[PDB]
């Protein structure tokens, strides 16, 4: 068998962050990393690009620029993992045995769950963010809308990135006014949860946002299919079984449903729900005590962010560094987590947040208000801190200069 | 090989689905795929555990519940694929349908719980969920002697939610009955933040719990068993990352359970992994020559055997106006029922419909316990489930409730 001290499954923004971590403690050729894709993307700046301020080009990176120099980056699909026998297998029918296994294999996207896509997305007038392949066509459709109603659509499932769904109406909701068409568009965001948001700090913001600019919220109300062919979105009112509603649009923004990793889902490794069963303190294996896991693919009971991976690496790295010196950990994970809600072309709330889902906020001002700061670091510091720091094992939690401020 | 009608899984729904379209196209152009060589109706097992049964009477040979003619394939469905309209089995054996009945029901995963299956070679923990560990309840109920006796539920769906809390009425009555009520500690340990999702019967239950002096402690979630040292590890899941050891002398767990795993990555599923059927006709959303009943589908009402009788009634018309190229028009209520054993003598017959409201078939109030209902259960729905349900002459109790009225 092909053996590494360290495999770390997945290539994504946990996956190479823990690989840079780990060449460090354990030498580059120790460590590998398996991901099937040919380029790595820091997601959140998708946002911004289906709102046509920013260029696809822009979010990403060919993989083999950001894998650490000097790990081996096996280009598969993991296909089963035993770790009972330490080993897992790629869909090169190759057996890669481990002595530590770092599982970051992230969210999956489940489109096909909705009658009519991913078909439906050839069509005009329809986007979604989450996806390489469809947040272009988000864009496209905010330009070429001219009147009817603009829907927004938040899943029955887990999602990375709760934010993001309602950030593209706000961005949305702007670019009508700029654009002197907003009389002329009726704004719906169709989610399946109960509230706006989790965290009553911020929700509270993001209501009054929601009232001062005309916005409609149905709650409870999932997207089960859609028309492309007649611009027509079918939604199921989850609190009352059978009912559904039709409805049409000028421009329809998909949420798609997610879950854990096909790989992932019947594996010893995953809990009864598919997730990887981690310990929610120091992020090691819950039953196999050489098995991590971080990121979107985990149990870890807080949002599924990209800052909250941040937080858990410089984590993760202290509970495997402490486990190879058979040692105990003693650091333990706080859920900090953060989606920058991004409110319109200039404002971002800053959402900060814990396990407890209460405000961990990095700067001593308020940042449940709409900020030009906060834009800002988010469309311009953050992704050149990605790519060159957090990607490179330089950027835990932001835990450090938040007690700098006080 | 190719068949009419496809039924996946031998169990409560596939049985009944299979004995009504026999009846609809002919016993010879159904097939039932199902690995097992034993059938049970599974509510018996309450009182195995209790000691008021024996597992004997719970199970019947699956041969002898296949409807005449209809082929038992004995294999476990390994792959669908509804685009090809066809099945694979672990016989490697493809085989295809015009219509595809899944009722593969639920699967346990005692193994997410550290230390367990294993650890039921130990004494004193038993479950009721299993036909390898329902006759260890008893036995963990009889050698009883001091300290606390845990009841627990799980952070996932389930079968029967009644049935977690069941066990621990029927095992507080049987330390009064042994005169060590007073050396028992009585605590049902439960992922939930309420003791039932039904309030008429929440409050009847939560009367109950407070006159025979039972302790609830919402929001704590097994996540392992250390059998040799007779202690149990709970999460709080209002405080992620703590934990909570406790000793136990009796320990019945109710396990996390799941979608079947040929499932999880399955077409026909959901993103959660539970078939994705419209919750009024039992009709694949996106396959519409395929449907799905019992315990694995995504209907949102609790997962029961009542459950099941109600939708084999939807189903089998669903079927027949689709074969009769017409659009379905009777629709699924909701309906399922969980009869709650209170005692040894005693039951709560809830019944209650998709908006989680009562829906009772009889006009008396059945918030009460009832011995009546006790002997119903105990005694009648068996009798009825093997005569009656399993040969698709019970679905809906509607008319009962109706006339009862
Ligand atoms: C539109 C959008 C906006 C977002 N905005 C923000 C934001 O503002 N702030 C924020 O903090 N987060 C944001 N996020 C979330 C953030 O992108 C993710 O939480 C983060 O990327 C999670 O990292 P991960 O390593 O767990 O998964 P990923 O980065 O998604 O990486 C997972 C990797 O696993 C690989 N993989 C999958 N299956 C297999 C397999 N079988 N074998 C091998 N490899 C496999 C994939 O190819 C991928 O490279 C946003 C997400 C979206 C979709
Ligand atoms: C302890 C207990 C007490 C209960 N008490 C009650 C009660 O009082 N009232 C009530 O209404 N309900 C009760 N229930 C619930 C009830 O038993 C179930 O809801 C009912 O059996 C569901 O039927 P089903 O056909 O969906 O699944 P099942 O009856 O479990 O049948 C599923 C079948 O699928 C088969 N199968 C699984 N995987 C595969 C595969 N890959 N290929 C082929 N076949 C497969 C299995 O072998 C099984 O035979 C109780 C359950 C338990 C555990
Ligand atoms: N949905 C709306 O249009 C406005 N709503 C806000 C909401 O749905 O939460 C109520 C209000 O503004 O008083
Ligand atoms: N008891 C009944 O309702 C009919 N039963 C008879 C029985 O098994 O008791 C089935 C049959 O028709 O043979």
């Amino acid at each position: 068998m092909n053996h590494y001290e360290v495999l770390v499954l997945g290539g994504g923004s946990g996956g190479i962050t823990m690989a840079a971590r780990m060449k460090r403690k354990v030498g580059a050729e120790n460590v590998a990393i398996v991901e099937p894709s040919e380029r790595h993307f820091y997601q959140p700046i998708w946002t911004l690009v289906g709102a046509g301020a920013k260029q696809l080009s822009s979010s990403g990176r060919p993989t083999a620029s950001v894998i650490p120099s000097g790990v081996e980056w096996i280009k598969a699909r993991v296909t089963e993992l035993n770790p009972d026998k330490n080993c897992i297998h790629t869909d090169d029918d190759e057996k890669i045995s481990y002595r530590y296994l770092i599982i970051a294999l992230g969210i999956q996207l489940d489109y096909e769950k909705i009658k009519g896509l991913p078909e439906g997305f050839a069509h005009p007038k329809i986007g979604s963010n989450y996806s390489v392949k469809t947040v272009e066509k988000t864009w496209k459709a905010l330009q070429d809308f001219k009147e009817g109603n603009a829907i927004f659509t938040f899943p029955n499932t887990p999602v990375k990135c709760a934010g993001a769904p309602q950030e593209i109406m706000y961005l949305s909701e702007a670019y009508f006014r700029k654009t002197g068409k907003r009389s002329k568009a009726n704004i719906i965001f169709n989610t399946s949860l109960g509230a706006i948001f989790g965290v009553k700090k911020y929700a509270d913001a993001l209501q009054e946002i929601i009232q001062e600019r005309n916005l409609t919220v149905n709650y409870k109300k999932n997207l089960i299919e859609v028309r492309a062919d007649k611009q027509e979105a079918v939604f199921e009112n989850l609190d009352k079984p059978g009912e559904t509603q039709v409805i049409s649009y000028e421009m329809l923004h998909v949420t798609p449903p997610m879950s854990p990793p096909d790989v992932l889902k019947t594996s010893p490794v995953a809990d009864a729900a598919g997730w990887v069963d981690v310990d929610k303190e120091t992020l090691q294996h819950r039953r196999y005590p050489n098995v991590f896991g971080i990121g979107d693919c985990t149990n870890l009971p807080t949002s599924k962010t990209a800052a909250a991976v941040a937080a858990q690496s410089g984590i993760l790295d202290r509970t495997i560094s402490v486990i190879m010196k058979n040692q105990t950990p003693t650091k333990k994970y706080d859920g900090y987590t953060s989606c920058p809600l991004v409110t319109g072309y200039n404002r971002v709330i800053l959402a900060e947040f814990d396990y407890k889902a209460e405000p961990l906020e990095t700067f001593p001002f308020d940042q449940s208000k709409e900020r030009l700061s906060m834009y800002l670091m988010k469309a311009d510091l953050m992704p050149f801190l990605y790519w060159n720091m957090m990607l490179r094992g330089y950027w835990g939690g932001p835990a450090f200069l938040r007690k700098l401020f006080h």
